[PDB]
């Protein structure tokens, strides 16, 4: 069986998982996950010595792949100077300069400890600057949060005509939750930005994943919107830990007056990464490769007679079992009208893929990087063809609908 074959290939990982289990709550994955000891480029090696073609390590932070050389040279150069904390360090200033240069909306910024502290600070800046108490967000302490469903234009027009004057900010992630697992349309963000401005709310755009991945000026430049604050991290921090909140002067003015300057090691990675993304036309390449992978996956599913869809944008895709591969409108996903995929089936898919020497993320998500080539996508497609046959061998595929 897939499960037993997976246990035999990964006994080294089962060993460390037991040690983990005595110190860490419990569990994403069902049997046990993979313990990695090495990675370079698009490949990673587990404790058993098995090598895998990787489509997801870093959750998008590694736009340039594992351990790019210029990133590593910059990090070692910085470490040899021995400043790990920094009061104020030239590198941190040079990094901020690239950010302000990429995002026309960002005139001033403050560096933070991560993506999560970024969107939490943003919410406090928004509050303080407006005087207001409510935050609007999307679905999937709380008496201060308004929820709106993605793509519900008219339910949003309502929220603002009903609580509008008490909304500090509308915060949204473009493309959708987890870079589009749950899609949201651009035109809904563009509407939310206009509505925020018209009711005196700020618009916060969370470009933690979009930043330096979808384009050299962010998603905001693609959407042709000018958010009041932008949250960045991941690729905009060169893969290393840390976050950035940037924005207009007025709003950003609330900070550092009434109502952390940066880690030099992360700063050196970022400067190296941002420069190599811009120089090597990385965004354009991985947006091409993502389109290619989406089409190739959809052709695969049609050919094999399966009602599964590969969807998403830019340098990614996500899988939805239960929809025909020629689906163009993902409205059924954004509204949660598709059946949840069987969790056993997903787990077997993930183990099967690993048995073939391939690894993807979550419930069938991929992120492509600069060091992926067409050949790696073709390998993914080939390996999926076999994984889908093993799933059907164990009766884990439902060909119906709902």
């Amino acid at each position: 069986s897939i499960l037993n074959d997976y246990k035999r290939k990964t006994e080294g990982s089962v060993f460390w998982a037991q040690r983990a289990r005595s110190v860490m709550p419990d569990g994403a994955f069902d049997p046990h996950g993979l313990f990695i000891s090495d990675a370079q480029g698009v490949h990673k090696t587990d404790v058993d010595g098995n090598v895998y073609l990787d489509f997801f390590g870093g959750h998008g932070a590694l736009v340039l792949g594992h351990g790019h050389p210029r990133v590593n040279a910059a990090i070692a150069e910085a470490l040899s100077h021995g400043v790990q904390y920094a009061a104020s360090h030239p590198l941190e200033v040079r990094w901020a300069e690239r950010i302000v240069a990429a995002f026309p909306s960002i005139r001033k910024l403050r560096f933070t400890g991560s993506g999560t502290e970024t969107t939490l600070l943003a919410l406090r800046v928004a509050r303080a600057f407006t005087g207001r108490r409510m935050i609007l967000r999307f679905e999937g302490t709380t008496a201060n949060t308004l929820l709106i469903r993605p793509d519900d234009i008219e339910g949003m027009r309502e929220v603002f005509a009903n609580h509008g004057s008490d909304i500090a900010a509308f915060i949204a992630e473009p493309v959708g939750s987890h870079f589009g697992v749950t899609p949201v349309s651009d035109s809904f963000l563009r509407e939310g930005a206009e509505l925020a401005r018209q009711y005196g709310a700020l618009f916060i755009l969370d470009e933690v994943i979009s930043g330096f991945r979808v384009g050299n000026h962010g998603m905001q430049a693609l959407l042709d919107v000018q958010p009041d604050l932008t949250c960045l991290a991941k690729a905009s921090a060169g893969g290393l830990p840390g976050g950035i909140l940037g924005g207009r002067e007025d709003v950003m003015g609330v900070l550092s007056r009434g109502s952390f300057t940066g880690n030099p090691i992360t700063a050196a990675a970022a400067i190296a990464a941002i420069d190599t993304i811009l120089e090597d036309d990385v965004c354009a390449k991985i947006n091409d490769l993502g389109q290619f992978a989406r089409e190739a996956m959809n052709h695969l599913f049609a050919r094999k007679g399966l009602n599964w869809l590969a969807y998403g944008r830019f340098s990614g895709f996500h899988l939805m079992p239960g929809l025909p591969p020629n689906t163009t409108d993902t409205g059924s996903i954004t509204r949660a009208e598709v059946a949840r995929p069987d969790v056993k089936m997903i787990a077997a898919m993930r183990m099967a893929l690993i048995l073939e020497g391939v690894d993807i993320g979550g419930r069938g998500s991929v992120f492509l990087s600069a060091q992926h080539e067409r050949e790696h996508v073709e390998h993914l497609v080939t390996t999926f063809d076999r994984v889908l046959d093993r799933l059907a061998d164990e009766n884990l595929l439902s060909w119906q609908g709902t």
